[PDB]
């Protein structure tokens, strides 16, 4: 036996999965309509809360637990991006609406499960993570989805069901958030070792 304040009666921050905004390869706006649910809910402070890019200089990175690949192997994503809630406690929470594991999910178990361990990987394909807190994700993303076009201008997957995300500064940075320079951007730029033991248990 071993033994381990633990957030065992946690409630969560969004809807169930089955009942929130989402389109397939969009996780970056399905990511910040969670936040801006965060917002307007008066449940939690949107300082507790991050967006975090998941990606790596050759924009090739693997992400187990995935619902576009059932089964034990990964998606090898461009850049993914999920909802990182640090609940009061400590104690903190992944939501990503892709996973296969629970939504939300405990940290440490998404981090063994759908991310795993560097060190038996090829280095071209470790993963970085950009952190950036809720608040600021909300006032600074945007993206006029030009990337999910085809060479002729045609949607390669259907985007969301509502106008682009745009600010009063930008209409298009979604680069500074995939970029893991931590020169270009918001928030911190982590290797997957910093982190989990940055926010690990």
């Amino acid at each position: 036996q071993s033994m381990e304040p633990a957030a065992v009666h946690y409630q969560p921050a969004s809807p169930p999965r089955d009942a929130c905004v989402y389109s397939s390869c969009y996780s970056e706006e399905n990511v910040w309509k969670l936040c801006e649910y965060i917002k307007n809910h008066d449940q939690y402070p949107l300082e507790e809360c991050y967006a975090v890019f998941i990606s790596n200089e050759r924009k090739m990175i693997p992400i187990w637990k995935q619902q576009a690949r059932p089964g034990d192997g990964p998606v090898i994503w461009d850049y993914h991006v999920v909802l990182l809630h640090v609940s009061s406690g400590g104690q903190s929470f992944i939501y990503d609406l892709d996973t296969v594991l629970p939504f939300p999910c405990l940290f440490d178990t998404y981090v063994e499960d759908a991310i795993k361990s560097d060190d038996d990987i090829h280095p071209q394909f470790r993963r970085k993570f950009r952190v950036i807190c809720a608040d600021s994700y909300l006032k600074n993303f945007a993206s006029d989805r030009s990337h999910m076009k085809d060479s002729s201008g045609n949607w390669r997957e259907p985007p969301p069901p509502y106008p682009c995300i745009e600010t009063g500064d930008s209409k298009m940075n979604l680069n500074d958030f995939i970029s893991m320079d931590p020169k270009v951007g918001w928030g911190a730029v982590y290797t997957l070792s910093e982190f989990t033991h940055r926010f690990g248990s």
